[PDB]
Formats: structure tokens, C-alpha cells, sequence
């Protein structure tokens, strides 16, 4: 309860990623977004049904890729997300399509990207704060661009 990782202190980016789905009104709309604290740096309309944790993970692994080679401080408003980076990546690499008692194992192919992604940014950390995505800083200032973005890709479908 309450884990981060810690910024790095020599960032080439500073981003905040956040994938965003809800129902209008009988369709599910999601969208992913990487922003910085003001400018879109990528933002795409998501696949009708996609969950909100699907698209969270999207966005964030599209924020890996797109910082490969560099340093990377990217924060996240999912506790999901930072989460799901963290899990054990030993599970999803096992022989087969299950996990051992035989279940599906949930959102396998995203997050086996996502644990690749990992390494494509030179240093990277991934910073889970919720007591700063409101009021006004760079993180709460950060947050909104990103949910905002998101928000409206998924709107835009
Ligand atoms: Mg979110």
C-alpha cells in the first residue's frame, strides 16, 4: 500500500500517462495519452470495449517506447498500472497460455509488452503520487493534461 518509485533526479522526460474508458451511453470508449505538463506528445483513440486498465497500460508502454535510449520519469494515475510493472514477471514468461491451477491469465499480451517495454528507456521510474494529481504543481498540472487528453481520444473514437 502506497509503493512508488523514486524520480530520477537527471530526467530527459517527464511525463504522465493515463488511459481513461466509460460507457456513453451503451458503447465503451477508451483512450490513452502521454503528455507533459503542457503539450500532447501522444495521444490515440482506443479499440471500442477496452478497459480502463487495458488503456492505462497502453499508454504507459507507449511512454516506454517512445523513450527509448533516454531517462525517463513518468507518472501515472493508476495504481494499476505502476502496480502491473511491478508484478512477477516470471508468471507471464512460464510455458503455455495459463497459470498454474489453469486460469487465463488477465491482460497477458499487454502486459508482457509493458515488461519489455521496460527496457527501452535508459533509466527509468515510475511515480504512483495521488496526493499531488489535484491542487497545483507540476504533477497535478501534469495529471489533468493527461486525463483531459485521454479523455478526450476516447470521446473522438
Ligand atoms: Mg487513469
Amino acid at each position: 500500500p502506497d509503493l512508488t518509485d523514486q524520480p530520477i533526479p537527471d530526467a530527459d522526460y517527464t511525463w504522465y500517462t493515463d488511459g481513461s474508458s466509460f460507457l456513453q451511453e451503451g458503447q465503451r470508449r477508451a483512450g490513452a495519452a502521454v503528455t507533459t505538463e503542457t503539450e500532447v506528445i501522444w495521444a490515440r483513440a482506443l479499440p471500442a470495449g477496452t478497459s480502463a486498465q487495458r488503456a492505462e497500460l497502453i499508454a504507459l508502454t507507449q511512454a516506454l517506447k517512445m523513450a527509448e535510449g533516454k531517462k525517463l520519469n513518468v507518472y501515472t494515475d493508476s495504481r494499476y498500472a505502476f502496480a502491473t510493472a511491478h508484478v512477477h514477471g516470471e508468471i507471464y514468461r512460464r510455458r503455455g497460455l495459463l497459470t498454474s491451477e489453469g486460469r487465463e491469465i488477465k491482460n497477458k499480451n499487454e502486459i508482457l509488452a509493458l515488461l519489455k517495454a521496460l527496457f527501452l528507456p535508459k533509466r527509468l521510474s515510475i511515480i504512483h503520487c495521488p496526493g499531488h494529481q489535484k491542487g497545483n504543481s507540476a504533477e497535478a498540472r501534469g495529471n489533468r493534461m493527461a486525463d483531459q487528453a485521454a479523455r478526450e481520444a476516447a470521446m473522438k473514437a
